[PDB]
């Protein structure tokens, strides 16, 4: 029941790709490695897929299974029709405030679950917030930031196969700094901004070193760039969550206790 | 935040009605369940505080939050959040009939809440409509008002068998499981659509007890309003005699959530 479903390539009728399972239906296959086989790390890879399978929550992307074969390594996850959050925000159909409120709440719920399971995301951004046809979201880890062996497998010498806007300032120009829960909270602040801006931040930045050094100095996404009606409470929340000092930023349970009654009274 | 807030009676401005409504000076409207009042007796306080610490761990939108605890000379109280519309049965028996879309959401919220508690190693043991509180916007939270999970407060404090699984009827020594709560959820499912307590409110006599043990269940034909086929199958599945036949709440949620979205809302 709770075990990892080991899948085979032969289960699929027919590198992130859409894939149809013979009984079970339409799925998404992220093929991590294709090349010469090495069975030495298969035990560790499978154990990481077991860890992936344990993280079950309505706002977290479920691993439906894993293909571990001679030379091919793939993760199989559920289909999300509308794609990532930024694709939805940049679309010609404008997403209403009530849905945006629910999205934010769902992101908080999902991040609160993961932190409760001892999982720091390290790489929360609109690209990792997938959206289904009914505008409900699920948090993903598409670049395998939380999963060392699959991440090493992806960047392997024989394998025949990022955005700094949401990264907390403590991690900009500092590879040694160990990510915390508050690292993801910073990212959530900029995602909050993006949701109401309907765009990526820092458009007026001319160079990368300019931007990096500006963010480290205290510079943040422009609140005056928000053309839509964003509430005062949400502007306070993002301002709180993007504080320079990580101790000043709240926890996701902290965010949820404030935001949920606001969503109920105002947004829905 | 994160630790049990030891509160004082002096933090409350008044306490209008032992469950009573109470206003905190800095934190607004709350509910005070005063468990014991009278002569003070230490040698439970260490254990009582530790149990209140266990209560404090359980944070979830569909679970009643313990906002704090009063442990004073003679007075012992649990302080929890206010749910305006009262328990689920009060809402179901009200003159305004609750629509199917809200009932679907209630069921989903009950599942979410129960799934959280099982995930935290907490068997309820006493799930029923009296322990399902309802806010002004018809969202629910699961409660443990009889203190079934908290032995010392329950002993400090000191009868519906309609939601109790047959394995517990006439076997008080039997250790509860997750499937015990799933049985209870089945009868709650029945109650939600029946709009009443099951078995014609008959006294929980040996005839009834032994009938339930033998296979007897709440009458599905007593549901006069429209209940979907899926929900009738679910309650029938969840009240199976054999606990191994009954699903898990995660099992229920995986099937029920898409059903709620397509059909019920
Ligand atoms: C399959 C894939 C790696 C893409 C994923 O997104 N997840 C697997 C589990 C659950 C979900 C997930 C999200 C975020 C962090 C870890 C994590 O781990
Ligand atoms: C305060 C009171 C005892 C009435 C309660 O309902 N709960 C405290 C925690 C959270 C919530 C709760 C619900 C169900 C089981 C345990 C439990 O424990």
């Amino acid at each position: 029941s709770l075990n990892v479903i080991k899948m085979k390539s032969s289960d699929f009728l027919e590198k992130v790709s859409l894939a149809f399972h013979r009984t079970q239906g339409l799925m998404i296959m992220k093929t991590v490695y294709k090349g010469p086989n090495c069975i030495e790390h298969n035990e560790a890879l499978l154990e990481e897929a077991k860890m992936m399978n344990r993280l079950r929550h309505s706002r977290v992307v479920k691993l439906l299974g894993v293909i571990i074969e001679e030379g091919k390594y793939s993760l199989v996850m559920e289909y999300m029709e509308k794609g990532n959050l930024m694709h939805v925000l940049k679309a010609e159909m404008s997403t209403p405030l009530s849905v945006k409120g629910r999205i934010i709440l769902e992101i908080i719920e999902g991040m609160a679950y993961l932190h409760g399971k001892g999982v720091i995301h390290k790489d929360l951004k609109p690209e990792n917030i997938l959206v289904d046809n009914d505008f409900h979201i699920k948090i993903a880890d598409l670049g395998l930031a939380s999963f060392k062996m699959w991440s090493k497998l992806n960047n392997e010498e024989h394998n025949e196969l990022g955005t700094l806007y949401y990264m907390a300032p403590e991690h900009l120009n500092d590879v040694n700094a160990k990510p915390t829960e508050k690292s993801d909270v910073y990212s959530f602040a900029v995602v909050l901004w993006a949701i109401f801006a309907n765009k990526e931040p820092y458009e007026n930045a001319i160079a990368e070193q300019q931007l990096i050094m500006a963010i480290k100095s205290g510079n943040r996404p422009d609140v005056d760039d928000i053309t839509e009606y964003c509430p005062r409470e949400i502007i306070s929340l993002m301002k709180l969550c993007w504080e320079a000092n990580p101790e000043a930023r709240p926890t996701f349970p902290g965010i949820e206790e404030k935001f949920r009654p606001f969503y109920l009274s105002q947004l829905e």
